[PDB]
């Protein structure tokens, strides 16, 4: 039945499941929401299901479904992420926090029934006990970023690079350098893109009636040439 | 709390009208949408009614209703903006773009019937034709910022300061230094706040089916103690 970008023409439910271990602190996060790739929008709510998150919510934003990007008409032949569905893709990252520790993640993003599911394993290491991460000095907010994409022909996939700017409580900015690769899970045809980028913007919020450690997350993402 | 704050317990329709003249290039913008102060959320659509906008949409974001900020229960005594309603307030700014020109604006924000209305006059001068504003070199996106508020006792109102970070197409960032004053229109008592700030986050988007020059704008804002 439906395949590739066909799976994204309406509103699609989303489920995110993360198991993390950072500097030995183990934790899990579950998210649910929906995505609307026609407008490049999604909304998610995340709960730390193991109690208190041991790292700031903003550090996990990138780890916690780029298949919901709006690709303008002229760029449809360059949308790798939807082309891999429903069987999906593996997304692996290494993330370095400036003057501090690193995250390493591996995720499978694929359809399970009618839901787009992102299941992730993450390990963090080398963090300073009173750095911005373990010391909880990051502002609860997020900025706009460009996500650069190119074909990785040997893996029949893509390589992705960008840097996140995290606002720190003292008015400084800490960079988190991201290195990412995506490879299809299935063996069917996928679209291997010309070099381009995703213009990504987000906002983090809270439900003042929710008592659990949580994050309400809004994202707007559109692909663009160059 | 304040009497005016009770006007914001639901979803309030918004109308925005702006006339601008930047280096002699004149334009008007009309906006409509709704605000939800309980969650600190705004959604607005803006249309350049004079045709094509001669400056980047991002430069107009701050000019184009901080009465929609979520003030947590323990900070409701510091919400000047809602307290001045429904009579409203005058909001004046000067905005200095780094190594470039300045905007000056004067707005009246008040209720007209059921609708919160923001009507603004904006003048921009001294811009470089090859700078990021007149040369239209700003990316179509927006970042998170802290908006710092303090009482201006002599004016029975508040002074507000913040620096916006505008992402530029070459990867640089251009600051826009905002200086702002708000003064009640009405005679009623208003809340004069302790020093605090608004955590503000935004995202700019497009409706692919809208052919007029326009901006779909989403904002999330919550007051926080210093």
């Amino acid at each position: 039945m439906s395949k590739g970008a066909e799976l994204f023409t309406g509103i699609v439910p989303i489920l995110i499941e993360l198991n993390g271990d950072v500097n030995g602190h183990k934790f899990s996060v579950s998210g649910e929401g929906e995505g609307d790739a026609t407008y490049g929008k999604l909304t998610l709510k995340f709960i730390c299901t193991t109690g208190k998150l041991p790292v700031p919510w903003p550090t996990l934003v990138t780890t916690l479904v780029q298949c919901f990007s709006r690709y303008p008409d002229h760029m449809k032949q360059h949308d790798f992420f939807k082309s891999a569905m429903p069987e999906g893709y593996i997304q692996e990252r290494t993330i370095f926090f400036e003057d501090d520790g690193n995250y390493k993640s591996r995720a499978e993003v694929k359809f399970e029934g009618d839901t787009l599911v992102n299941r992730i394993e993450l390990t963090g290491t080398d963090f300073k006990e009173d750095g911005n991460i373990l010391g909880n000095k990051m502002e609860y907010n997020y900025n706009a970023h460009n996500v650069y994409i190119m074909t990785d022909k040997a893996k029949n996939g893509i390589k992705v690079n960008f840097k996140i700017r995290h606002n720190i409580e003292d008015g400084s900015v800490q960079l988190a350098d991201h290195y990412q690769q995506n490879t299809p899970i299935g063996d069917g045809p996928v679209l291997l893109p010309d070099n381009h980028y995703l213009s990504t913007q987000s906002a983090l919020s809270k439900d003042p009636n929710e008592k659990r450690d949580h994050m309400i997350y809004f994202e707007f993402v559109t692909a663009a040439a160059i």
